[PDB]
């Protein structure tokens, strides 16, 4: 039924899982589609199941994303940054704007793209209609959030923060050997070994 | 033509929204007076909610350059840009009609797309906001700060508070 | 239509119509005839024909100064009805030719609005429209003959009033039933 | 929403650590929601804290009132902690948290303004309908003063149009007590 | 939506402990719903108080009518809160409840008024559904008379146009008891 | 439209042409049958072009641009409220020495949008088509303006608007219209 | 409109516009103003401006059949862009007579069509197309002086040319910068 | 519409029966949600039993690729081979899918048809960012040639040829072209 | 889910082996066919499935694969029309086992040629049409091997619809028998 289930054994007795909360129960996370608060609190809901069930083991968060709200995006970054978990993140697809930020958002040396993934990076977009003054206090505020987002992709690709306003002032497409060399991810993988 | 026919007695009317095609005609109208007779005074009806700034520009410049005076005369309401080209009239002949309303603000607009093109957008119309400001302060009299001020948030003149302000020169009643 | 104008036609003897919502650009259509006209002759009436459910304050008021400040009487006539701002217009007229059809009606109520956004500038409509209000309840007073408070009563709901009751409101003068 | 049968997800999972989720637009059902798992949560323990994440881009005033009120009327603290952004009703749900248990993740972002409406109709009725919402405007303004420790003619003044505040200006300004970055 | 061997929605957790929410907007089956937990109520104990809370913007006046006489016909005290806001047939059966039992939260807001309703057709059908309206209204105005202790006429004045209360202006007025504002 | 010959025909004598709003095969085919027209009438006296447009249709700009160059008369351009994109770019066009802004009427210059869809080597024909457009345009803007080619690729990556004294000294005018001499 | 019309004007003067999308009725307005002009004078030459971005080809072919049928010689002038059936319009000019504005563009390319029904139909309609696709090749061939095989090549997808390129091509035969 | 259940009590709905039987249906067009469903069968069945074959069915018009890179991607790194079988028809992506199954073990039923063709796409913006996403999507046909030359052991250049445009083959074509390698058509 | 204890009244009858094709036919409901197919060769590969067939058509390639499922697995599938098989649902109803395909009473069938659009360049208008008529072609052939007619004559009759009763066909060759009364 769209969502297949599976049935694990007792405890208490035979019980269904729908077949992501059994991945889940291997430290699993999927990031799929557009970001948006919902979607991202159910993200933030299984980082925080996950830390409780064991403080001390890896969580593995998979992103398919072309991006989506910046918002909505921070609630799981600072969720990664919070738990104590290291959060390893795997490419898959794409993982463009907020896909990439939170892909290069993972535990140093566990970010991975998988061989034929690609990522975008690129600046914020947004939009207000109003008054002239209420236009300078939306247009003061996304420069400033622009301006974060830049510091942090700064910080976790070890590129600096000139070359990542460069970079990313338009459309940048990376394929999974160049994001290795821009620091967006640690390696590729490509076989279980 | 009754419109024809009033402009063959240099009376212009701005009606209703302004925007690029209104704006052009009024211009046209303008140009032909003009050429008409440089001498003979121009009168420009105004009863308009507003509009676009640009296209109200391009009647505020023609005004401003061809030779002969224009008179405006609000009736109804002139707002926003139709309160801009109502007090933008030659000097002593800018006339509210008794029971006509004012009111002025600042600019509005609206851009969606990258940061770096947001800001641009902004600086435009916080620029644009400036000069408007300028040139109410220059036709009312009021200083520049006092027209930030009164035009941050909409503000409503009834016609004598409007002679006040200094954005028209008296009230029309009775002919004479 | 009809093709020969009528309304051109009527024109030419001094006959305006006002016909349904008020709004600006048929608002500026009369101020122009009314221009026209007291041009053509400054001292011969000129006659509008109301048949309105109301419309625009602001649209109405250019014509209503417009009435008063040109130099011929604007003698008016009530057809069908004249509500809201047409029955402003009507009571405008030039007193003592200020007529209904018999079997027209009048209504009159207080202005309606609207407005969305923040509570200042909620404010800052809502104290403009209370103003107009205000300014729309003394003017009728003025015309009607009535007390300010009367009208104030009146108008808060809709008050429909028939052709001799609308002369003994002081809205109009008379009712015309036969020309003479 | 990640299930396991016995229809139970993961927000089900996480009410049985007291932690109750308000995301997105504020409005009467899901605000009731919200309050239904306040109730649940007192009673099954009213002495332990309960955990209210904020991720909210405001929303109806009156839903909002409906959990304030039951915020401040249960026994547990609630203690509020804004992930990603807190505005409008969102912000004032977040610095009506428990004194001291009120938090900012460090990206997170705050945003305070005065109420927005609309009506249509009668002058009279337009009067009536603009006091009710200046009458509320002053309400909101009041509590966010009581809450921030700000004066309520500063609260006024920088709440006439929208205001930002990074997670440190939001501590800074009383709106929460602290900043989280790591889990202790 | 939340869950809780057994499981039940946290909607149904609260049912057992004699509270129901009546929340949006009042129609047949919303009120439906609500008559018949007040039923279930009643059978699982008819002594014991039922607690009703309401944040409701008002509605359709028949489908209140069935909460209403619901309220009165069943044994169990209906103990009324309101929570956000209670307007119009909302405010109506918040003042129905049981008295010395029903309770404004210190931030919620009654509205009050005459009924609304329309009718197209002819002129002689016209007459007869306005007659029926004017009756409501009358009858309305009579049992809200009767639960505020106000007299008739001085509802009939004050609900000729929508009317805002505050929760102490709301006891004043007599249409609930007292502000419920921490609990014991 | 008022009659006096409608207020533009009458305006037409007088060798005056309104382009106003966005530019398209229409209205700027009326455009240039209007300066057809005027070219006519005397081969030899100026003709004047009102510009209030924010831009539009690159090929139905350039239809008006070569009919403007091609035609014996030498065409004045007088920007009115605004001249963006392509406005802007016909109003540097005009004849040198009679090219003007009203004081308060403002220029903004772009480089081309378009957009397609399909196949990726039909996407790779139309991209590659409008990167030609965008070069010609930049070429025939410095050559108008006295900017180096350089100059006004940088300054037309984004939008980048400017007031009557700016656009004066960027050499997209050559002076300001104040009051009738 | 500026006014009888600034086209009836140029009319005047052998100058006939086509502008637009390529469709029955403002091809029989074009065909109308041939028929005419050849009337006047059947000898001297004809006007036909064009900026197009192409459209349907039998009404493209209406005007086409005209141009060739009519005594006087069409002189065609590319200005903005040329596409499709525009560019086979402007390639159909008198030899010697075709022209493009310097900054004026063609394209040429296949037919596009569609169809939905029966297979058998499928079919019917397919076989059309590709017969129109042949003829329109050869067509395009005779007038550009390219050979039939570089035309299809040229024309399986969208080919840009300027100016120069259109008169490299043979699609125009120069290129007007000012007026003599 | 209903999914078929079946009781033994307890029950199941006969996709996760199947699957407990490591079949995994990719049905309809290629998108993300339904990759992502996909890609996470194929993790869970990995775990049941790293050594064992999972069975895709592949009938599909095709669809975004690089939700298709998702699925593509995992299915090269999971440990147990994937044999893929289309039916109905695989189209583009679907194709390219289903020639990426494991070496020997991909198949089409006797009349399902493939189709292949390059990639599809569409942009709107300024003159600078219409060449940055279209030399994107140019980079992507190239991948997406060289993985199909790779799969099929046709050249580099006889792939690109052979999609400019759409390319329909039959099932034994599909087999003489190196798309699968053979023909199912009866149980053993 | 429609009579349930959810366990409907369609997992009742699939735990008898009967699997319901019904409405038009396209890819997902085609799945959910060739998913039953698939468990019930599993739980026994001896017994025959009934495949009943009330179906307006639909999309070729989706229905194909029904057919090649039906054709791939061991057991015999049954089939039964009941109300109408038009096209597709004609298609199907005459791949069923031979000797086990039957009409009800009443009801009726109808055969066609495919119908299909496209819309683009002409080399692509080319492409597809050639497309179609293959898939044309390939219909017609195989709906003579399971009908016993020749290719010539159910071509002939395809052009246009072609309805038929029960008895009609019967005689057809598109099924063998009615099924009328339950022995
Ligand atoms: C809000 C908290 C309580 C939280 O998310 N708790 C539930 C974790 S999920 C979980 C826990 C245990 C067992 C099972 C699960 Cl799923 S917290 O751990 O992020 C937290 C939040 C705030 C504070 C403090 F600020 F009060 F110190 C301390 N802890
Ligand atoms: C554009 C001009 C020619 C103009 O508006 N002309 C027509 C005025 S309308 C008219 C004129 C004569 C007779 C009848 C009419 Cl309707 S102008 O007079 O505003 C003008 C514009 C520009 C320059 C100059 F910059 F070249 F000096 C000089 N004059
Ligand atoms: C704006 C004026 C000039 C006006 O309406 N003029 C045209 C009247 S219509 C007419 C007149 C003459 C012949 C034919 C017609 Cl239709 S006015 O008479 O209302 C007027 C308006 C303002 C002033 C003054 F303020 F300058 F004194 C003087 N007169
Ligand atoms: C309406 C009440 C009864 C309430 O919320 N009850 C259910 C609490 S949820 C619960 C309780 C016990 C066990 C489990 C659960 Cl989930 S109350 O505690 O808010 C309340 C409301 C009103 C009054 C009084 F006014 F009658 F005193 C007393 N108590
Ligand atoms: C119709 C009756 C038999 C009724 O509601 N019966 C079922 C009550 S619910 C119930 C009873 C026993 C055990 C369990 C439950 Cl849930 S009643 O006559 O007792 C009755 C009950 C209620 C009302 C009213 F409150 F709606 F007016 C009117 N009549
Ligand atoms: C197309 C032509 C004839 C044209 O526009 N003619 C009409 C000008 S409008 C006119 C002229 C005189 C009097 C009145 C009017 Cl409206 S042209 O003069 O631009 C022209 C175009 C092309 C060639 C040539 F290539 F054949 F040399 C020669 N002349
Ligand atoms: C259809 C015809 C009569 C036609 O177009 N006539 C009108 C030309 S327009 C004209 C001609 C002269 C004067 C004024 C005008 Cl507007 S024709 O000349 O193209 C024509 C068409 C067909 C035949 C014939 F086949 F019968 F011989 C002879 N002539
Ligand atoms: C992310 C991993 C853990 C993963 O997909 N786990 C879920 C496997 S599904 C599963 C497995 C066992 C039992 C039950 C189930 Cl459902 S992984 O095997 O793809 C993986 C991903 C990354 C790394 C490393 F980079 F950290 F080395 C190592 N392993
Ligand atoms: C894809 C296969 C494995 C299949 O349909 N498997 C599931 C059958 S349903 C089932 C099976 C066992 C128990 C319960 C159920 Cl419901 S197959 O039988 O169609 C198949 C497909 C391919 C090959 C081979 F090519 F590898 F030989 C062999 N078998």
């Amino acid at each position: 039924a769209l969502v297949p289930m599976v049935i694990e054994q007792t405890s208490r007795g035979e019980r269904s899982f729908d077949i992501y909360s059994r991945l889940l129960k291997e430290r699993v996370i999927f990031l799929t589609g557009q970001v948006e608060d919902h979607m991202a609190n159910l993200i933030v809901a299984q980082m925080l199941f996950l830390e409780a069930e064991n403080p001390e083991k890896d969580i593995y968060l998979y992103i398919n994303s072309p991006g989506g709200v910046i918002t909505a995006g921070m609630s799981i970054y600072d969720t990664m940054q919070f738990i104590k978990p290291d959060v390893s993140t795997i490419c898959m697809g794409q993982a463009a704007s907020m896909g990439a930020f939170l892909l290069t958002a993972g535990a140093k040396g566990k970010r991975f793209c998988l061989p034929n993934s690609r990522v975008m990076i690129h600046q914020p977009l947004g939009g207000y209609q109003g008054q002239a003054t209420d236009i300078e206090i939306h247009a003061r505020e996304i420069l400033k959030v622009k301006g974060r987002m830049n510091e942090l992709m700064a910080l976790h690709t070890g590129q600096s923060l000139e070359q990542i306003e460069r970079d990313t002032e338009r459309d940048r497409f990376l394929s999974a050997p160049e994001a290795v060399e821009y620091g967006l991810v640690d390696s590729i993988l490509t076989h279980r070994n």
